[PDB]
């Protein structure tokens, strides 16, 4: 083919491909072939182009549901998915559940959440050093939180985790495998909301079931798909992001010691580490211009698709000083770790709360925390659209 394959390469730990910094400098918007659908997409590497592709009404995610649209993942996007709804229906779909995810209702969770983190750190001191931080904190903590929030039975963790890993496949699985799991996840979630039909609950699944009986603008598929989106995102992001921030802290240990030194640096350290880490391994859900749109170096034509690399916008030397350097004393940090525009993460305040409480708790109660397995053998998850560790053995 004429144009290059994206992703450019199999990923390495949390390392940014050095082609991203080259593209930022000399070819900020470049033709790429995505691993699925047909044709070519524009890859967007710098912050101001990213803010436009994510920000502007001229770009449609709905339009990207066409099976022939380029995408990073094997199944054509599900049309009832939030990510694939354009405003204003997108705005109506997000109000179903938005109430619960406002910064103010998330601040109210801090105590419940800080207890939870204390129990799990109790059970780790009980087991004794070494222990797998994945096993004792990363997985059970966030899984417990969205289970309480959604009203999903904690006893289903092995069930929904397996569905959730399959639906975040890049290469590990095939279209037919994933499409199968989508159907199961749909039918499962449809069943959990169904149980609320006679017995409404003080729950987001509760709210989703209420919405199914009375709403006239949203399909049952949209409302139920909402519950799967929140159950996947609500654990998959935080589970990976706790291993990623711990990996960044302990592999140049000065950082971890800087937070043990001052545990009030932890909210700023979280934002800085959200900026620094390619949690999304490559690309994004795709946006198709509905009209000509001007970017820094090119006019994207109506019908041309675009894809963003969040981690590369977060390294743009024209908005962050010493961008390739980890710094907890940055005066300003306008990162897009949580996206931008209508699809800006609903969970951003929750993911902040969960990461703050996990790191505060560690950095206060375990000053002696060190990686007790070698860097070279670290089990980075492979062939998923997200990055994170399968395990993280730590001593103290
Ligand atoms: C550290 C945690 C998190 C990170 C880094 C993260 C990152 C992101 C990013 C970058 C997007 C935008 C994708 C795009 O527009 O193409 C996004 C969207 C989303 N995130 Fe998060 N997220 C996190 C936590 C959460 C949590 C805790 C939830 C749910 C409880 C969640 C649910 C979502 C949902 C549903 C979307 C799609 C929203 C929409 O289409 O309107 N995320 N997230
Ligand atoms: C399964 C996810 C979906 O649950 C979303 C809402 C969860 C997370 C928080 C996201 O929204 C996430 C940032 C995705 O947009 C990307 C990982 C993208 C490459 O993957 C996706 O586009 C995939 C296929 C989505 O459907
Ligand atoms: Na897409």
């Amino acid at each position: 083919d004429a144009v290059p394959a994206y992703p450019f390469s199999l990923p390495h730990a949390l390392d940014l491909d050095p082609h991203y910094a080259e593209l930022r400098r000399d070819e900020p918007v470049s033709r790429v072939r995505l691993p699925y659908g047909e044709g070519t997409a524009w890859l967007v590497t710098r912050m101001s182009d990213a803010r436009i592709v994510l920000g502007d009404s001229r770009f449609s995610t709905a339009a990207a549901t066409d099976p022939a649209t380029p995408r990073m993942f094997p199944t054509p996007p599900e049309p009832d998915g939030v990510l694939a709804q354009d405003p204003p229906d997108h705005t109506r779909l997000r109000r179903l559940v938005g109430k619960a995810f406002t910064a103010r209702r998330v601040e109210e969770m801090r105590p419940r959440v800080r207890s939870l983190v204390d129990s799990l750190l109790d059970d780790m001191v009980a087991h004794g050093s070494p222990a797998d931080l994945v096993e004792f904190l990363a997985v059970p903590f966030p899984v417990a939180v969205i289970c309480e929030l959604l009203g999903v039975p904690l006893e289903d963790r092995d069930l929904f985790r397996t569905f959730s890993d399959a639906m975040l496949s890049s290469t590990r699985l095939t279209a037919a495998e994933i499409q199968r799991v989508q159907q199961d996840f749909m039918v499962y979630m449809d069943g959990l909301v169904a149980q609320r039909r006679d017995a409404p609950t003080e729950d987001l699944l509760g709210a989703l079931a209420l919405a199914t009986d009375n709403d006239d603008h949203l399909t049952k598929g949209e409302i139920v798909n909402m519950g799967v989106s929140l159950l996947i995102a609500g654990h998959e992001t935080s589970v990976n992001q706790i291993t990623n921030l711990v990996h960044l802290l302990l592999t140049e240990r000065k950082r971890y010691e800087s937070l043990v030194a001052d545990p009030a640096l932890v909210p700023a350290a979280v934002e800085e580490m959200l900026r620094y880490t390619p949690l999304v391994s490559a690309g994004s859900f795709v946006r198709v211009a509905t009209e000509d749109v001007e970017l820094s170096t090119v006019t994207v034509r109506a019908g041309e698709p675009c894809v963003v690399h969040f981690a590369s916008a977060n390294r743009d030397e024209e908005v962050f000083d010493h961008a390739d350097e980890l710094d907890f004393h940055r005066e300003r940090n306008p990162h897009i770790a949580f996206g931008h525009g209508a699809h800006h993460c609903i969970g951003a305040q929750l993911g902040r709360l969960e990461l703050q409480e996990a790191l505060s708790a560690l950095v206060r109660r375990f000053p002696t925390l060190d990686l007790a397995e070698p860097v070279a053998g670290l089990k980075w998850k492979q062939g998923m659209l997200i990055r994170g560790l399968e395990r993280q053995i730590v001593s103290w």
